[PDB]
């Protein structure tokens, strides 16, 4: 990927595809625990564990 984080908490880790979300796995980016609108991703492989996060990169 080559692509640091917005959001989250990480600041700035690559998201690791594919990433688990809360039993799914994603290989690319979610709205997953989100009701806003803004689209994250997971930085660790398995999110349910390491839990760390960060918005999805460009978009375009």
């Amino acid at each position: 990927s080559w692509m640091s984080t917005v959001g989250g908490n990480s600041g700035g880790a690559p998201c690791v595809f594919p990433f688990t979300f809360l039993g799914n796995k994603y290989e690319s980016c979610t709205s997953a625990g989100r009701s806003d609108g803004k689209m994250w991703c997971a930085t660790t492989a398995n999110y349910d564990d390491d839990r760390k996060w960060g918005f999805c990169p460009d978009q375009g």
